[PDB]
């Protein structure tokens, strides 16, 4: 799914990420754009041997089973391609879980240093929710 500005976040709010663990929805609409720039299918090789899957670029290294990974943990107990599905609840529902181990949103590199330190509201301005 080619996700537009308006389209991704209207769902991330109906995906139950709005102010989840306090992180405002704009963190979710920015980090989605810096990990995958709203691409639901983009999957990238990690150098250590795992792969990044899902529009939230969720790393198969321990989160999911992609079947090409010795030393993978699947805490999210889903096959890695689910994260690729046109439905955001595949990605968003283990996104909560990643924040659900209490290590913040510092899990992601793109929010980590490219999405922090900014106006949060600026992704969600002029789009109705």
């Amino acid at each position: 799914k080619v996700f537009g500005r308006c389209e991704l976040a209207a769902a991330m709010k109906r995906h139950g990420l709005d102010n989840y663990r306090g992180y405002s929805l704009g963190n979710w609409v920015c980090a989605a754009k810096f990990e995958s720039n709203f691409n639901t299918q983009a999957t990238n090789r990690n150098t250590d041997g795992s792969t990044d899957y899902g529009i939230l670029q969720i790393n198969s290294r321990w989160w999911c089973n992609d079947g090409r990974t010795p030393g993978s943990r699947n805490l999210c107990n889903i096959p890695c391609s689910a994260l690729l599905s046109s439905d955001i609840t595949a990605s968003v529902n283990c996104a909560k879980k990643i924040v659900s181990d209490g290590n913040g949103m510092n899990a992601w590199v793109a929010w980590r240093n490219r999405c922090k330190g900014t106006d949060v509201q600026a992704w969600i301005r002029g789009c109705r929710l």
